[PDB]
C-alpha cells in the first residue's frame, strides 16, 4: 500500500546527501537510512566496529559483516513499515540501498575476491534467500534510483566525508563496485533470484557534478519518475 | 495446539538413540532431528563441512557455525509445525536440542573460551533474540527431557559412534558442556531472556547405563511425564 523506492549507488556517491533533500520535498515521503553508524559501534538493540574489522581483514570478517549488515537493514526497513507512514496519503518510502545491493553487489564482490570461501558464500545465500522468503514480499521495490558517479569521483567524496574506515579504500575496490552497479542498474545484465527486479523501473541520475547545481534538475526527475509509478 | 518437548543432552549422550524409540511408542509423536549431516556437507536448500571447520579452528568458525547451526534448527523445527501432525489427535512434537542449547550451552561456552570476541558474541545474541522475537512464540517448549550422562560416558560413546569430526573432541570440552547442562537443567541456575523456561517442566533421565536395559524404565517415565503436561 506504500510505494517503496530504493536509492542505489557507489560508496560516497551521494546517497545520504540526496536523502536529506527528500523529506522537504513532500510530507508524504519517508527515508530509511543505511544503519552505517550502528555497524561502527556494535551494540545490542562503546563496543566493536565490524565495518572496520571487515575493511581491515575482509577474508576474516566479510561473512560476519554481510550477515549482520543485511539483517540490520531489513529490521530498519521493516520498522519503518509500521510508522506514521501508514496514516499518510501518498506514502512513498525510500530505502538507502537494499538487500539486493548487499548480496549482488558487496557480498557478491567480496566472494569473487576470495574474501569468503564457498562455505561462507553458500551459507550467506541460503540465509539471504530464506530472509526474503520470510519478511520479503512486503519489501519489494516499486522503483530504483541509481545515483551514478565515476569511481574516481567516489574516491574523492570519500576523502571529503572523512569517515576513517573508508579512508583506506582503494580506487580498485570502487571500480569493482562500479561495474557491478552498471551491470545491474545500467546494462541490466545481472541475474538474481528475485524476478520482479528485472522489470522494476529505474531512474539514473548522473551525480558526478556539483550537488549545488544539479539539485533543481534532480528534484524534477524524481517527482517525474515517481508519478510514473 | 501441539505439545512440543525438547530433548537435551551432551554430545553423544544418546539423543538420536532415544529419538528412534519414540515414534514407535505412539503414532501421535513427531521428531525433528538435529540437522547434523547438513552441517557436514553445506549445500543450499558435495560441499563444505562447517562442523569440522569449527572443531578445527573455533575462534575462526564458531560464529559462522553458531549462525548457521541455529537458523538451520529453527527451519527444521518450523517445517515440522506444518506437517501431518496438525491432523493428529494428541500430537506431541519432539525437538533434538533447542535454540536454547545453541545459545546458552554451545555458543555461550565457545565465547567463554575466547572463541568468539565481543563483536561476534554481541552480533550472535542480537540475531538470536530477534529470531525468537519473530518465529519464536510458536516454538515454546511445554517440557524438557534432560538425557543425563557423565562427560566420561560421553567421550566413550563418541568413540563408538565414529563421527570423524568428533573423534578429536577432548574430555575437557565435554566437561564444560556438562556443567552447563547441569546448571540449566539440574540446578536450574541458568539465566535466560526467555522467562517461561524457568517454569517449564523437566524430566531427568540417567542414561549412563546400557540402553539395552534402562529402556523399559525410560518409556514409562516418558509416557508418565508426558501425561503430566
Ligand atoms: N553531488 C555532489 N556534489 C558535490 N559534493 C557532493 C555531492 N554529493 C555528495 N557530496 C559530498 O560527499 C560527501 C557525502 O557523501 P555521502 O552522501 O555520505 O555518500 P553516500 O550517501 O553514498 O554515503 C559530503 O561531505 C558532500 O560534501
Ligand atoms: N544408553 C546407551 N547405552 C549404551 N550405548 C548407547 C546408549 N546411548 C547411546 N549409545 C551408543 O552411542 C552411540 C550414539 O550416540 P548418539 O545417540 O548419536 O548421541 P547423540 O544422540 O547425542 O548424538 C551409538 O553408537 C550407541 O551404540
Ligand atoms: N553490504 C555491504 N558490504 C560491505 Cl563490505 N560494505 C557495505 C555494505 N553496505 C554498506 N557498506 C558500507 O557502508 C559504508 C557507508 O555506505 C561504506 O563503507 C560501504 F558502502
Ligand atoms: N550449537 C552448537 N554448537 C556447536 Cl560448537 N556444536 C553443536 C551445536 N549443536 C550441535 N553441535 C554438534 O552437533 C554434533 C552432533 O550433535 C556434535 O558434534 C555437537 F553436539
Ligand atoms: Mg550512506
Ligand atoms: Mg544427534
Amino acid at each position: 500500500r506504500i510505494k517503496k523506492i530504493s536509492i542505489e549507488g557507489n560508496i560516497a556517491a551521494g546517497k545520504s546527501t540526496f536523502v536529506n533533500i527528500l523529506k522537504q520535498l513532500c510530507e508524504d515521503w519517508e527515508v530509511v537510512p543505511e544503519p552505517v553508524a550502528r555497524w561502527c559501534n556494535v551494540q545490542s538493540t562503546n563496543g566493536g566496529n565490524v565495518l572496520q574489522m571487515m575493511y581491515e581483514k575482509p577474508e576474516r570478517w566479510s561473512f560476519t559483516f554481510q550477515t549482520y549488515a543485511c539483517l540490520s537493514r531489513i529490521r530498519a526497513q521493516l520498522a519503518s513499515l509500521n510508522g506514521k507512514l501508514k496514516d499518510a496519503e501518498k506514502p512513498v518510502l525510500f530505502f538507502e540501498r537494499s538487500v539486493y545491493s548487499d548480496r549482488y553487489i558487496f557480498a557478491s564482490n567480496l566472494y569473487e575476491s576470495e574474501c569468503m570461501n564457498e562455505t561462507e558464500w553458500t551459507i550467506y545465500q541460503d540465509w539471504h534467500d530464506w530472509m526474503n522468503n520470510q519478511f520479503g514480499q512486503s519489501l519489494e521495490l516499486d522503483g530504483i534510483i541509481y545515483l551514478q558517479a565515476t569511481p574516481e569521483t567516489c574516491l574523492h567524496r570519500i576523502y571529503l566525508r572523512g569517515r576513517n574506515e573508508e579512508q583506506g579504500i582503494p580506487l580498485e575496490y570502487l571500480e569493482k563496485l562500479h561495474y557491478k552497479h552498471e551491470s545491474w542498474l545500467l546494462h541490466r545484465t545481472l541475474k538474481t533470484n528475485f524476478d520482479y527486479l528485472q522489470e522494476v523501473p529505474i531512474l539514473t541520475l548522473d551525480v558526478n557534478e556539483d550537488f549545488k547545481d544539479k539539485y533543481e534538475s534532480l528534484v524534477e526527475k524524481v517527482k517525474e519518475f515517481l508519478s510514473t509509478l
